């Protein structure tokens, strides 16, 4: 089943400054009867940030056993509790900062990673999807096409079920998605379940980073705006789609309302939504929904409203009939 409303989960990518970095300081897993809080809540689908260079701390070899042994812990939790989860190779289309396709880093690399994931976790029930890349940008946009065919090429060797996320150029964005998109038409899935997932935030620059409020001449719409160049180049080129990333602040009401109609919008054209994000070590980070002493997080009761609401049979805009 493909839940429409979902979370990501964030923690795992952290302080990409320290490599291998050291688990409980610099990157956080969720601990003990994390999931339970959040399957109680009624959400059943998870996106889950990790860091390429842990994974892998040398490229071509085997998975590192520390830290693919916490992703392992991971996928035992959420099946425990009810979760499926979408892996997220959170890396930017980079390894150690250098662009997949560059001499540094060949395609064949990053077809071997995608190998290594699908290989060691196609067999546990809690995997859902593979996100094979989050937010390509920059330098990385004119490669990333050659790269993600490469992703694809790595996971299918192993799994030929799983849906595959393949996110675009610009750091994913849904809203100047027809800009660059045509680029990801090439791109092929022998087992024909290839979902494009974009990213969406509402303030001015889109980055999330909310560096002012809604303003006076706040758009409620302002989200469903930003998504429909991205629903409609799906519709046009009958691809299906998925929105990786959104969140917002928890200090103004019409935020809120915005989420709402954007959230009305991906319903109808049958869109899940991974929001952005809960995770087990966010402090004061605004736009978290993780439960925190003396903050509200109305995004959660409002995502809760939309999870009750029937899911799609498969990953949407249906197609014209
Ligand atoms: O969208 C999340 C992503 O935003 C990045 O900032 C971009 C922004 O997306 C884009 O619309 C604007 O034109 O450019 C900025 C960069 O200057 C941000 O850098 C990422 O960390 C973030 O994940």
């Amino acid at each position: 089943s493909v839940d429409l409303i979902g979370i990501n989960v964030a923690g795992a990518e952290f302080t990409g400054g320290k490599l291998p970095g050291k688990h409980g300081t610099h990157y956080f897993f969720p601990p003990e009867g994390y999931f339970e809080y959040w399957s109680e809540q009624g959400i059943h689908t998870v996106r889950f940030p990790l860091k390429w260079e842990r994974l892998q701390p040398s490229l071509n070899a085997e998975l590192d056993d520390v830290y693919a042994s916490l992703v392992d812990d991971m996928l035992d939790q959420a099946k425990e509790n009810d979760i499926k989860v979408i892996l997220d190779v959170h890396n930017y289309a980079r390894y150690r900062k250098k662009v997949i396709g560059t001499e540094d880093v060949p395609v064949s690399a990053y077809q071997d990673l995608m190998e290594r994931i699908a290989k060691r976790w196609q067999g546990h029930d809690a995997l859902f999807a593979y996100d094979i890349m989050n937010e390509p940008y920059g330098s990385a946009d004119k490669l990333w096409p050659a790269a993600a065919q490469a992703g694809i090429d790595g996971v299918r060797k192993y799994d030929k079920k799983r849906p595959l996320l393949i996110e675009g150029a610009s750091w994913s964005s849904a809203a100047r998605w027809p800009r660059y998109a045509d680029e990801l038409l090439k791109l092929k899935d022998p087992a024909d379940n290839m979902v494009f997932s974009a990213h969406v935030y509402i303030d001015e620059d889109a980055s999330g980073s909310y560096k002012k409020g809604p303003g006076k001449d706040f758009e409620p719409m302002i989200g469903v705006k930003r998504v429909e160049p991205f629903v409609n180049w799906l519709k046009e080129h009958g691809k299906k789609g998925h929105i990786g990333e959104f969140g917002i602040p928890n200090d103004d009401e019409r935020w809120l309302d915005a989420m709402d109609k954007l959230l009305a919008y991906l319903n109808e054209n049958c869109i899940p939504i991974n929001y952005w994000a809960a995770g087990p070590s966010w402090g004061n980070y605004k736009l978290s929904i993780e439960p925190k002493d003396g903050e509200k997080r109305p995004q959660v009761a409002l995502l809760k409203k939309y999870a009750a609401k029937d899911n799609c049979s498969d990953f949407g805009p249906a197609k014209a009939e």
